[PDB]
């Protein structure tokens, strides 16, 4: 079969929707996500109009081979979504009601300039490409468009799921394409990042500042190198994929700044050794009581700082 | 063929059984598992009925082609079903006797706050979707739900296998759907976290205790960094992949706690130290002596608290 | 097509055999292994038996479509097996001898109990459901089960291939299924384990064992703290994916025991330490000099115990 | 059918086309990338050729099946390419225009001597086998290459995808081959390697450093030893698969060089105790002072002289 | 279609070819690696015998559906080569020409004795069964055996691709199989190995030696323990997937030898300290001074036999 043709020389209208059954899987480091949603798909086929009452049924049901279905496909998925058509109907007027279950990996960028205290715009791409004998453009019927109220993704909140109604027509390969953006908005559960990665991480920094209550060299060099240990044996515990960004992150931020803190500890802890072996114990006890607020007091107003500037 | 056409105005009754061949991958962490089993259905289709005695057969098989078949998909899985039909029989009067083998991959979120001392009761959701013509009712055959003797999930100690009796009938897509609740109860076999985890655990937190029984800062510091750090490393090597929750969970208040208990054990030290060197020695003697108690008195006194918030 | 019909009312016989050409991917965490092999099946039709005098061919090809093959199935599988027919033939007497090349991932549980020193018997059971004109029951043709001489099972030594002759015949759906037990004998190749984890593992161990010769706190807090780093650094080195157990094992007793040995041992460095301190050096040095016997004399004690308990 | 045969002795050209719709999984360790794109194909079949007033039609379309269709491969991928044929048009000269929508995983080899500042040529070869009729040549239609705005890889800078115009025209076993170079010229994002690995690696490094301003041979030892596991800690922390190079590699140079400078570093460290030990401190204080400059002067000439070999 | 019948009794000869295209994936652990190659076949089948005048064509072409096809496994692969036919050319005699891309995953066991300086002969088995009305035996056609100038494997270095000449034929379940042996050699790359793994893992054991040059028991104890640490975190950082083999392999004796020197080392230091303290320096000195000499004489002499034993 072929497509219904015009009356006049006018596009055919695919009334679209999406309605989301289960999302899942949604991976950080590949930055995709699994969707198992509804298809909805309506048309208008003159070819397929006929009187109810000489026909003696009010509803025709077909089965995909016996008439023709528009190829829509999404444009940002790994593979072809796995579909099972559920239903084809047909009203005495020749409008086509169809109906597909579909499962599909989606391949949609993330921003993580805010993680773990992001939100993220899921995108969903539907596209129909246009044919020989006329142009196809895609709408979307509302009424069609939504999600199963026990949808989850684990880790996230689901905001909402809509679609840009205005379709995105433009020429790809010599022929017309109409392009919906169907967007998913979430926002990350960041709860459990302050019990299981913050505070104990902070702990662990808090630990070598006790070094400037100490004036004993090898307890001091076991305290600020050994904290050091931790940090790293902490931060391979906790791990979870990011993907390397070309942009400065706050948590790749605050990270560098727990390594410079560190570093800075050890140069403290040095200096304060060298000029008491140097017979200047003056200058490494001023040098170490000042350290015991310079230390907490930079580290809160730099964290102040950089949450200024990443929100 | 379209679905048998109702006598009175009566909708169309599906009688489902699910019976368990193999279950296995329960994977915490995407809060799914994996099931192989049979997918028994039967309804009456009197376009079907013939007469045994003309015929000269008391039973007619037919391939899944010749005949109307409720479309039966399951809501809460990652990818349709793999399905082969195993047998598909007539009998006289019309009743269909349907009977398939599936493997389905079950999205089933798990309640974490009780790990590993928790049950989980996993859930297959069947649903059928209505048509034009007529409605279509899920109903259950509870001689018909079971499960094999050798089932077993690696871990798990499997309790029960059923379906609510209930269909859920509801509206989507102005069509009714009617969604039937097959309900696997588990628990988990918590024995192997006493003496792989929990204990092994514990010793390390009473060999930081050690500090106080010793006057020595430089043992001390080694006592309760090297503790942290063989901490740290002990939960890489005992870590399986609990998700993320929105909520607090027993294990998590646990761990949260061992951090700040390493953490107040350092404060102690520092302390100790502090005032031995400030001409203070019967202060530090004092609260030493005091932490013998209160450290191993707070310990249990927490987790009692915590037993008792979560059981 | 339908079942061959009986000539009395007996059931029909599959004969059936696997002949192992490949086993590979034996994983201990998921309990499955993977198996390319041959799967052959004969059994009587009478339908098809022919006169060779008015025919010409002594044994007649059939492709599977042209006719009637008893479905026949794994129990134990993740996902159906993948088959190709290689072969189909008649002879005169109307007996069809059917053969298929097919992989498939077999999940069959394993014993840790005495793990790495196990032996283990792997499954694959062989199913028939029977049909509504005939009773199907499976057999086994000794002379077509074996296995190639180049099978390799990586790790493993292959003891035997073979099945039980007595077919299980039970019901289930309400028909009758014929079951067939194939039985593949390994054991463990457990050579590597003795220079690779156990004695490495003992050498760290026996160098905390060496702060019963040393009165330095500091020194032995290092020694038995550092080793337990050490002992846990190489169990993540070392590790491999066994699963969690209801029960006790072998390797699992050693293990908690190692633990407790570390443990003990910093008692006795805090005791002996706190003795000392306490004007009681005579006390301390008894304690030291017997834990030099006492921690050796009850590690090979207590391990004698273990081996003769698990074996 | 068979190819259409030639007006004069000429081969067949065919048009080819590649337009990048998505880009995925650069995997470093495989050196794979996985791609879904649109593959165009054009030429002339005379056999196809129709008189449009006769037929009342302008464009004739076909399924792939009632028509000639060239075979045309991918060289480097891991297997045959998963395609959906999206348009074939006929005009009536007999002009074919194909169109499929295709996923594939390719093997493109990359060179690590560069990284993490490195640059890539990703390469897709399509290629066409000759038949006995005719010679099959290979064309590129530069207008129908491109990709979308929106392609994207995760951690590099896409900076075109081109095609070499002139294919490689060669004989396979007694037929001819015309190959075509896709080429997909991309630079890695090394922004994230300075605050994320290059700078806390430094950090560690220079601690070790600090054992030059110190006597004290514990402490030295502590902080060459420690810094040496916070070092391999850290290189677990971040790393990712980089594959065994069979040449040397920036990276692999430093990393090694950083290995060597700790080595020194316990030499220095072992050399000074040893001559103060030996009642020669004027010695050990000249090697420590010298070693104070000759440490990081070394490392920033070395690490000159090899950033000068690889740029 | 049935096989082509013999004039005489004559067997069926299948001249086989393989060309390798691409070689990826050669996975360690698994035993097994990946192939794209060419499977070239050819027979003659006398019921395709055309007159060139008649049917005006030198050469036909037919689809796989059309003619009789040998079946040709591959014995040694995981599932089944899956192949994409890319012609087959009849020529006036009969004489078939098969040419097949196909891609496979390869099982051949691999000799570790010599990791990582170690060779390997990879084979892929090409086999044919024998059916009722003839035998069919498989042939080489020299000619049509290769590689592509480009084929590379990831860490090897690709020696030849050769065939073995001479099928094996023998009987299995009453029916004959001829089988052939299809070779690729290669070597490892180990050039990276020296100064990524060994140069880093002498440096850190060379560490520990150093505290024959100390007669501080706090400071030797931290040197041998905390290189152990350290040899045993570089280890998780550079380890690779070997599979536990039932014999001694070169890199096993010489790890294992490592572990023993740590433990040797620990002795020593505790048998230095323990003399000290028991009023007997004299001897406490000697035997530092001969492990000055000991340990890196013995070391250099061990590694020379394994070298022998195992080269
Ligand atoms: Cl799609
Ligand atoms: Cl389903
Ligand atoms: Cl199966
Ligand atoms: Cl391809
Ligand atoms: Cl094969």
């Amino acid at each position: 079969v072929s497509p219904p043709p015009p009356i006049a020389d006018e596009p055919l209208t695919v009334n679209t929707g999406i309605y989301l059954i289960e999302s899942y899987s949604l991976d950080d480091c590949a930055e995709t996500f699994k969707v198992n949603a509804f298809l909805s798909l309506s048309w208008k086929d003159r070819r397929l109009a006929f009187d109810p009452v000489r026909s003696g049924v009010r509803v025709k049901t077909y089965e995909p081979e016996a008439i023709w279905i528009p190829e829509i496909r999404f444009v940002n998925v790994e593979n072809a979504r796995d579909a099972d058509v559920v239903d084809i109907s047909v009203s005495p007027d020749g409008t086509v009601q169809y109906l597909e279950r579909f499962s599909a990996r989606v391949l949609s960028p993330l921003d993580f300039r805010r993680y773990p205290f992001d939100s993220q715009t899921l995108h969903i791409y539907l596209i129909v490409r246009s044919v020989d004998t006329r142009n196809i453009v895609l709408a979307v019927d509302l009424e069609k468009v939504g999600k199963n109220d026990d949808v989850f993704l684990t880790g996230w909140d689901i905001e909402s799921f809509t679609a840009v109604v205005k379709p995105a027509n433009f020429a790809l390969e010599d022929r017309l394409e109409s392009k919906l953006d169907y967007q998913l908005r979430i926002s990350r559960q960041y709860f459990s990042y302050i019990p299981n990665i913050i505070l104990p991480m902070l702990f662990i920094l808090f630990i070598s500042w006790t070094a400037f209550w100490s004036t004993s060299y090898e307890a001091n060099v076991t305290l600020v190198v050994s904290t050091l240990i931790a940090h790293i044996a902490f931060n391979i515990l906790v791990e979870t994929c990011l993907p390397k960004t070309p942009y400065m992150t706050y948590t790749g931020a605050i990270i560098f700044m727990i390594y410079l803190f560190y570093f800075v500890a050890v140069i403290e802890v040095t200096v304060q050794h060298y000029l008491k072996v140097e017979s200047q114990p003056a200058r490494a006890a001023s040098i170490t009581r000042a350290s015991r607020i310079a230390f907490p007091v930079v580290f809160l107003l730099a964290n102040i700082i950089l949450a200024f500037l990443f929100f």
